[PDB]
């Protein structure tokens, strides 16, 4: 056909197909053929235009939920996602849960989040030199920590992960597989959320079952793909974000030893990381104008999508000096690594407690830390909407 393929390349570990600079410079929205649905959408690649697609209420999420319309992923988008939903449905939809994850709620969790840290880094130091930091630290953590948020039991690890590994599938799973995850993953939900019917608990599942016998704004769909949602992100993200700020870390060693030497840069650090690093291996969830938009090079108009490079807008070199280097004392970093709009991040306040508290735990205590597997040999996820490592082995 006339338009370029999106994804323009299989991705190599951080790494960031060098297109995304050459049109950030030359041409900055431009059509692109997602690997499924049908037509073309605007790829926005610099970071005032993502604001802007993301932030505005021009552009409609929920309009994406068509069968046809482009996306990076198998299975058209679930009507019920709150990704799909526009506001106010949306904002009602958030505050069923938004008090547990608000910057002051999220702070509270500090102290346990750093207990549980400590006691897997024990469970670490036992087993002894080598080890995997991925089966020691990056898995458990977050999914202690969603576990005990939710109240999912945390010996349904093996079955939720499969799940949601599934539901992040790019190219790995047919739409099929995909389709017939969700329909577990629901039902799943669904049974837990109904455990509270007649044994109400004190934890997110307790709010959505609650939600559930009395709401009229908000269907049984909505609120339970609530629960699946929280629970996918919840784990999906920091399990690979530590495997990828880690790696960031011992590939270039100065930058671990700089933490080291000053513990207190592991909050500065991580949103550095935050921004320079490709969670989302490609594109986002897609929006649709409902009316023409003007964008820096180009009106789109009523009914044409766009998608976003978040990784792509965090490398503008207009927004940020020597963008393509990692810097721990950047005075000013306002990256999206967490979206931004309606969409931005809900997680976000605990994603960024737990990456500072994993890091700032390792960075203390294991000033020896080096990788201990060659990087040539790193399994790199696969055909995942997201990046990290299936393992990293670490010696200290
Ligand atoms: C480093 C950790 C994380 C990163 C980098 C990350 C990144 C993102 C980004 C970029 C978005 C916006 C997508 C868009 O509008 O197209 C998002 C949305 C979301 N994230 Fe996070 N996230 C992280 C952690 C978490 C955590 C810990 C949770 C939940 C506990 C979470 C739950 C969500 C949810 C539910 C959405 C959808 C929100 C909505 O549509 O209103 N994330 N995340
Ligand atoms: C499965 C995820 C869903 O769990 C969301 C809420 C989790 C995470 C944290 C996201 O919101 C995430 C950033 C997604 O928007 C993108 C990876 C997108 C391309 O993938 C998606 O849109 C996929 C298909 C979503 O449905
Ligand atoms: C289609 C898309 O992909 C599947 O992983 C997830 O179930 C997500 O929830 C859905 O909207
Ligand atoms: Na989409």
């Amino acid at each position: 056909d006339a338009v370029p393929a999106y994804p323009f390349s299989l991705p190599h570990a951080l790494d960031l197909d060098p297109h995304y600079a050459e049109l950030r410079r030359d041409e900055p929205v431009s059509r692109v053929r997602l690997p499924y649905g049908e037509g073309t959408a605007w790829l926005v690649t610099r970071m005032s235009d993502a604001r802007i697609v993301l932030g505005d209420s021009r552009f409609s999420t929920a309009a994406a939920t068509d069968p046809a319309t482009p996306r990076m992923f198998p299975t058209p988008p679930e009507p019920d996602g709150v990704l799909a939903q526009d506001p106010p449905d949306h904002t009602r939809l958030r505050r069923l849960v938004g008090k547990a994850f608000t910057a002051r709620r999220v702070e509270e969790m500090r102290p346990r989040v750093r207990s549980l840290v400590d006691s897997l880094l024990d469970d670490m130091v036992a087993h002894g030199s080598p080890a995997d930091l991925v089966e020691f630290l990056a898995v458990p953590f977050p999914v202690a920590v969603i576990c005990e948020l939710l109240g999912v039991p945390l010996e349904d690890r093996d079955l939720f992960r499969t799940f949601s590994d599934a539901m992040l599938s790019s190219t790995r799973l047919t739409a099929a597989e995909i389709q017939r995850v969700q329909q577990d993953f629901m039902v799943y939900m669904d049974g837990l959320v109904a455990q509270r019917r007649d044994a109400p608990t004190e934890d997110l599942l307790g709010a959505l079952a609650l939600a559930t016998d009395n709401d009229d704004h908000l269907t049984k769909g909505e609120i339970v793909n609530m629960g699946v949602s929280l629970l996918i992100a919840g784990h999906e993200t920091s399990v690979n974000q530590i495997t990828n700020l880690v790696h960031l870390l011992l590939t270039e060693r100065k930058r671990y030893e700089s933490l080291v030497a000053d513990p207190a840069l592991v909050p500065a650090a991580v949103e550095e990381m935050l921004r320079y690093t490709p969670l989302v291996s490609a594109g986002s969830f897609v929006r649709v104008a409902t009316e023409d938009v003007e964008l820096s090079t180009v009106t789109v108009r009523a009914g044409e999508p766009c998608v976003v490079h978040f990784a792509s807008a965090n490398r503008d070199e207009e927004v940020f000096d020597h963008a393509d280097e990692l810097d721990f004392h950047r005075e000013r970093n306002p990256h999206i690594a967490f979206g931004h709009g309606a969409h931005h991040c809900i997680g976000a306040q605990l994603g960024r407690l737990e990456l500072q508290e994993a890091l700032s735990a390792l960075v203390r205590r294991f000033p020896t830390l080096d990788l201990a597997e060659p990087v040539a040999g790193l399994k790199w996820k696969q055909g995942m909407l997201i990046r990290g490592l299936e393992r990293q082995i670490v010696s200290w």
